[PDB]
């Protein structure tokens, strides 16, 4: 026995539990720090599935310098497992923050939503300037650590001019991407961020398909149970515009007047 | 055989060569990236020397979020060696940049010196806000990667209220620290930065002891072979003031009017 995982880390609890791969909260014995470690089944080898597993590693390994992307420390292979060791974000995911807000009827306020939008948008600005796109922006892939919001789960990351794409979650998926039209991939991360912010504003759970799904993709915001400024609401709406060329880029988003404050 | 070091990395060249420990430029086989790896002799165990080796690891492991501090990825132990795997900075050290400038008679210009001073100062602002001090600020511990300047070599890092200190390089050493007076440790990193900037301005090699050494510690700048603004020169001079309470803190430095631009 005696893997690197067992020798180098103390596993504290399971925090994530999945199709491909569990995640643990662990303390590295040598440095004293807590890390989030994903232990996934090691794919067939030379396989399509292995290439997709290695893009996550390659993605994380060039996306290690940003405050709004989860930092990467190491990745390795042993047994029939692949392991990636990442920054532990101690406030958990945005999805659980939203879920708790939903039960108490107290949501993110307009100032907090602007801050979320701006932070994740700086994250995206950086990803996109590396000629990469994320492809699965959603609350369960945004982690909380001033609160700081960090983009994690780089499992769908691809290069921006990619001719093949692994489509992200349905509820956050831009229609041009469903229609296999990959001409403005970055604007699909923009579309998914707007809907991430809508969920944070206290929206009902987004639809996966059917008529409500198509109504959003026509450029119509889900109902938000709180009064937002017209300007803020306009910016969210433009972010889900049917024409992805109309959506702001991430650079135009972070320099937007609405987010100045 | 088969250490983690050998299995996980391809060693490309030796780039650093020392008393305690060689440094190699290596490619991690799994992620494709280049890292700078220090392989040092593993100290006796429970020893004073081991505690000092582990502060570097502990230091690096809380100083992993900053643009102006060399990022840390992992550290481990095998054989009779300790290894730390760090960000590879591809422009090398500030000391070699200065050394090359010295031979060609073309130094950092006032704008470049302000940028160096400001960058390293942001690095120090962060270290100091973690209630740590560096204790060995000098050109061979500043790495270059827009150029970016990054503080590395965390081997003398201590907590700010530390009653015992490992004194840094003589040529950069503030006198109160020589006199075992540890009441304003952060201001010793300030004093060492000023002299780092003077070397970058084209100064002769600094003295290790003797009368020229004491003359600097009286608050007098070494000769700089280029015309600097009075304001800039005043700020350097205040940074080496004999009274360390007169020296600016790192926060006051980065907010200084002279560095605004
Ligand atoms: O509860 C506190 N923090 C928390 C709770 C549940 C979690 N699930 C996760 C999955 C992940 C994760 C997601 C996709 C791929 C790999 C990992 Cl480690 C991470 C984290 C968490 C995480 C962090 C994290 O902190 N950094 C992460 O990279
Ligand atoms: O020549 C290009 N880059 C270069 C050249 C010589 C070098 N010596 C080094 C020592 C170190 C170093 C210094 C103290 C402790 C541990 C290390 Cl790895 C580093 C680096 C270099 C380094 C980087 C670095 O890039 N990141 C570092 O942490
Ligand atoms: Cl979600
Ligand atoms: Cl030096």
């Amino acid at each position: 026995m005696k893997s690197r995982y067992t020798t180098e880390f103390h596993e504290l609890e399971k925090i994530g539990s999945g199709e491909f791969g569990s995640v643990f909260k662990c303390v590295k014995r040598l440095d004293g720090c807590i890390y989030a470690i994903k232990r996934s089944k090691k794919p067939l080898a030379g396989s399509v599935d292995e290439q997709n597993a290695l893009r996550e590693v390659y993605a994380h390994a060039v996306l290690g310098q940003h405050s709004h992307v989860v930092r990467y420390f190491s990745a390795w292979a042993e047994d029939d497992h692949m392991l990636i060791q990442n920054e532990y974000c101690n406030g958990g995911s945005l999805a659980d923050a939203i879920s708790e807000n939903y039960r108490i009827m107290s949501y993110f306020k307009e100032a907090e939503l602007k801050d979320l939008l701006l932070q994740v948008g700086r994250g995206l600005r950086y990803i996109h300037s590396m000629s990469l796109v994320h492809m699965d922006i959603k609350p369960s892939n945004i982690f909380i650590s001033k609160v700081m919001f960090k983009i994690g789960d780089l499992g769908h990351v691809t290069r921006i001019s990619s001719p093949q794409v692994e489509e992200g979650d349905s509820r956050f998926l831009a229609n041009e991407v469903l229609q296999e039209n990959y001409t403005h991939l970055p604007k699909a991360d923009i579309f998914a961020l707007a809907l991430t912010v809508v969920c944070a504003a206290g929206a009902e759970p987004l639809p996966r398909n059917g008529d409500q799904w198509h109504e959003i993709r026509q450029g119509r915001l889900p109902r938000i149970p709180q009064v937002l400024s017209q300007e803020f609401t306009e910016l969210l709406k433009v972010m889900i515009h049917p024409d992805p060329e109309r959506r702001p880029s991430a650079m135009a988003l972070v320099k937007h007047s609405v987010l100045l404050s």
